[PDB]
């Protein structure tokens, strides 16, 4: 009633547009969805009340711990015999004295074993205890829990220690562990207990295979078909049958009619049995232009375009009247058609608008059930017959070459063309490819989607499919892969194998591939929306990727709706998302007012306007005591306006500074500084920077520490942005105030017995970022845009463009004599040194961890192709991975290949 009246203004709010929208939408499916997502909601939230108070404390604090818990070599040999040192403070009674007790424990130790050794030292203090039942009352190891110093990171899970990421940063980086021993009593009271209700809203036939009929459709007419009349002189409908990116059949034509009267009635038919047709099928269309002549071959152009699923949410064969709102077309598409494209009516009421009419059959044709599907696939099922087609092998046709010829191409990357030859010799023996099951999406591949014949024994075999990695059934998420059954299988190898580590390091692509799904209610939405629930850190960030994409008419009623939902569950959190959604807006609207107004006005004027527009009464409220969207562990205190200040690099971004409000803020960082950027598409940024993050766990798990800088980069809006600030970092051109200058540099921070140190920390990052830069085809380096730490640390920034920019393989990061100086230690023939042979040999290792890895890169690029970044919009552009990791040659020849070209980029050395 009232509560929900506060609560739809909330979401709203939360959101950008009001609740009540998508109460006026009429489509059927909306309404559903709405309804029947409302089960999520509900037993997320049972889980969360589940064992309250800590089940509550578990879905707002989770614990932050990496997928295993086995420890690298080289970081357990960092261990002195196995044991870490680490700090645990005690705040005491009055002024709010800080107390340190220093224990030498097993790095395997469980938080509450960790929490008895502290209160064993602290009761230590007075010897009265210590010899006589030093136990005091089970040391009450459950009246207590362990924070980070601060941040808001709890270790609330009983975990070895040293699977928590911040323990195991700590002995990565040989950095002393601060935790604070708080009361469990202090935190749960301040969680406050959520009370989820259910809105207003939770109140409100013959088969397709008994239809012996071809397909048919009908194109009546369109309307706001706005063209020029001088121009254009006949216009037509292509249309075509479409399973995912793959036609069905071949495309047919509407006759070619004046622009004047774009009016064809007429019925187009398809080269397909309705029997045939699978679950996925889409009708796509474009309404074109053909102008010309002079005498040369007929001048087609595409004016709009559309595509329908030719089945709708409730299994329907989509049948009577029906007009599509149409889409303009996307800068440098290829064919007439888009099948890539989204499928859907344009929002926007006043666009090209194709009236359509489908076939009627007396009844409701819908697709049929499981029963139907295995009972036709069973009855699929001599030696001369069966060698009258090469999709056919019998019992006892599996020699050992066809065995190793399977396992062959299961190797093979997603992007390596699978030969027809090849198709017809999986789908022959899919029986055999159940025994290696990652070969799926290959076998998937190989299916003639066009016969229902197949795709029910396809049906079958993906129904008893072995579980596959988490990693590879990603791919059979992505835009190749359109199928229910497919998906859905893909699905439950994440509901049963992917850590909410992993999902949190993949939830980028997992919600852009939502964008693929046909429908608003699925399988995948389902499985995110649940775990967004039930873990506010994942919850954080699917708010966010959903949000930063709402500008987007093409996914905003699609978002819109998920995000309802999950506003409408996620209980406290809600309140401190507004805190950062306004904050946000704040800093919009200001950044705004500096890029149009005030642009050409001195940095002097800029800045006076900034603090003036700062201190106002509602700006100074909304835009402090908040959560970073960054990282939402970290507070953000009162605003430091003295180092606020406008960025002197274009589009004019604002350096923030806030106070860090925790107690033990000074064992962390006492300021969070934050760059706010307005102008730029920050989503490039943000997938480079994941990717470099993933290269860098591939080479540390193998043994090779190459430390990089991932550092945190947000895409909140249209363009619009959050960059963490690299704490005590200079970009060389900032250094340079000769060739020794950075060497120099890096001596006078780093001197007496910590130099070997830093020289190894700096050749060790530097062969990370010349491997991971080469790979990607990252935008060229200089000296602004290369940054190095106090320490040695080396690291870029700005990434902007990854793969081919050019449009053979560029060398981004062109080591210069001051980059290799450090590296010989100050020598001169810095090239012929046992330095940098130790170098050399750390990025060809580095360079063929990568090249292992490459079916993982391929995927993670694959499922972004949904996301209309303009350097990412065809597998072509993948494909220049495949150059730079060398997969089609071999392991030796990538080596050679990686050699040859430092060699010519440095002119010499390798
Ligand atoms: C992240 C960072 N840390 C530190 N320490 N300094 C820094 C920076 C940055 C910066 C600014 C905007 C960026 O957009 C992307 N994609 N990467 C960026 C890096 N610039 N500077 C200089 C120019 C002040």
């Amino acid at each position: 009633n009232r509560e929900e009246k506060i609560l739809n203004r909330e979401i709203g709010f939360a959101i950008g547009m009001p609740v009540c929208e998508f109460d006026m939408v009429k489509d059927p499916e909306v309404q559903d969805f709405r309804r029947n997502i409302l089960n999520v909601c509900k037993e997320a939230v049972d889980l969360r009340d589940l064992n309250s108070p800590h089940s509550r404390a578990m879905y707002v604090y989770p614990p932050n711990v990496e997928s295993s818990p086995e420890l690298p070599k080289h970081i357990y040999n960092k261990l002195d015999k196995g044991q870490i040192i680490v700090v645990i403070w005690v705040i005491v009674s009055p002024n709010n004295d800080k107390q340190k007790y220093t224990l030498k424990i097993n790095h395997d130790c469980v938080p509450e074993q960790v929490i008895a050794e502290a209160i064993r030292k602290k009761t230590r203090s007075m010897l009265l205890s210590s010899e006589q039942l030093k136990l005091c009352v089970l040391e009450y190891q459950g009246k207590y829990i362990l924070k980070v110093c601060g941040c808001d990171e709890y270790f609330l899970e009983k975990y070895p220690l040293s699977q928590y990421k911040y323990i195991r940063s700590c002995i990565m980086l040989g950095r002393m562990p601060n935790l604070m021993l708080m009361a469990k009593e202090s935190l749960y009271s301040q969680l406050p207990m959520d009370c989820f209700t259910m809105p207003s809203y939770s109140r409100r036939t013959k088969s397709l295979w008994v239809i012996n009929s071809a397909l048919r459709i009908k194109i009546l007419c369109a309307t706001y078909v706005n063209v020029n009349i001088r121009d254009i002189d006949k216009i037509y409908v292509r249309t075509g049958i479409y399973h995912g990116g793959e036609p069905l059949c071949d495309n047919v034509n509407t006759q070619r009619v004046p622009c004047s009267n774009p009016r064809w009635n007429e019925w187009l038919n398809y080269d397909i049995y309705i029997p045939d047709l699978p679950r996925a099928a889409r009708l796509c269309l474009s309404i074109c232009s053909v102008k010309g002549r002079k005498g040369a071959k007929e001048e087609h152009c595409p004016l709009a375009w559309g595509n329908i699923n030719l089945f709708d949410y409730t299994d329907t064969l989509v049948s009577g009247k029906m007009a599509l709102n149409l889409w303009p077309v996307p800068h440098g598409l290829e064919d007439l058609l888009n099948p890539i494209g989204v499928t859907g009516s344009n929002p926007n009421k006043e666009t090209p608008c194709l009236e359509l009419e489908f076939d009627w059959f007396s009844s409701v044709v819908k697709f049929p059930d499981m029963s139907v599907i295995e009972e036709h696939a069973n009855w699929s099922v001599s030696y001369s017959h069966a060698g009258l087609s090469n999709r056919l092998a019998r019992d006892n046709e599996l020699r050992e070459n066809d065995k190793e010829q399977l396992k062959a191409i299961s190797t093979r990357d997603p992007l390596s063309e699978i030969t027809e030859q090849e198709k017809d010799f999986l789908w022959s023996h899919r029986h055999y490819c159940v025994t290696i099951p990652e070969i799926l999406p290959k076998l998937l591949l190989s299916v003639k989607w066009n016969s229902r014949d197949e795709v029910a024994q396809m049906y079958c075999l993906v129904k008893d499919w072995p579980p596959i990695k988490p990693e590879q059934a990603m791919e059979l998420l992505d835009c190749n892969y359109p199928d229910p059954m497919v998906r859905g299988f893909a699905v439950r190898c994440l509901e049963k194998y992917l850590t909410d580590d992993k999902l949190s390091q993949y939830l980028i692509q997992l919600v852009q591939v939502l964008k693929y799904e046909q429908y608003l209610d699925n399988l995948l939405v389902r499985f995110l929306l649940k775990k967004a629930l039930t873990n506010q850190r994942i919850g954080h960030f699917f708010f966010w990727h959903l949000k930063s994409e709402m500008h987007n008419k093409t996914v905003s009623q699609r978002f819109g709706l998920l995000l309802e939902s999950y506003c409408r569950a996620c209980g406290m959190y809600l309140k401190h998302l507004n805190r950062q959604v306004e904050a946000m807006e704040k800093l919009i609207n200001l950044t705004d007012i500096l890029k149009q107004e005030k642009k050409d006005e001195t940095q002097k004027v800029q800045m006076k306007f900034l603090v003036e527009q700062m201190r106002r009464p509602d700006f100074m409220d909304a835009l402090q005591g908040f959560l970073s969207p960054l990282n939402p562990a970290h507070q953000l205190g009162n605003l430091r306006l003295e180092e606020c200040r406008i960025m002197s690099s274009a589009k004019r971004p604002l350096w923030l500074n806030w106070e860090n409000p925790d107690i033990m803020s000074e064992l962390l960082f006492q300021n969070n500084e934050i760059i706010f950027k307005n102008g730029d598409d920050l989503r490039q940024d943000m997938l480079t920077l994941q990717i470099i993050r993933i290269m860098e766990n591939i080479w540390q798990n193998q043994g090779l520490d190459l430390r990089m800088l991932p550092y945190g980069c947000l895409s909140i809006g249209d363009c619009v942005g959050l960059i963490e600030v690299v704490r005590n970092s200079h970009t060389i051109m900032q250094i340079q105030c000769n060739s020794h200058t950075l060497h120099q540099w890096l001596k006078d921070k780093n001197k007496g017995e910590i130099y070997d140190a830093a020289i190894d920390l700096f050749t060790r990052s530097c062969a990370g970022y010349c491997v991971a830069t080469f790979i990607l085809g990252i935008g060229d380096r200089h000296n602004s845009n290369i940054m190095v730490k106090d320490d040695g640390q080396l690291f870029h920034i700005d990434f902007g463009h990854f793969l081919d920019h050019k449009k053979r393989e560029r060398v981004p990061f062109v080591l210069t004599q001051d980059f290799l100086i450090v590296i010989s230690k100050g020598a001169q023939e810095c090239t012929k040194t046992r330095e940098f042979e130790r170098f050399q040999e750390m990025c060809y290792k580095a360079y063929l961890a990568i090249r292992q890895h490459a079916n993982l890169f391929i995927n993670l690029f694959s499922m972004m192709l949904g996301s209309g970044m303009p350097e990412l919009q065809s597998f072509d552009d993948i494909a220049y991975i495949r150059k730079t990791l060398a997969l089609d040659k071999t392991e030796q020849e990538a080596l050679e290949y990686f050699m040859k070209q430092m060699n010519d980029a440095h002119h010499g050395g390798w």
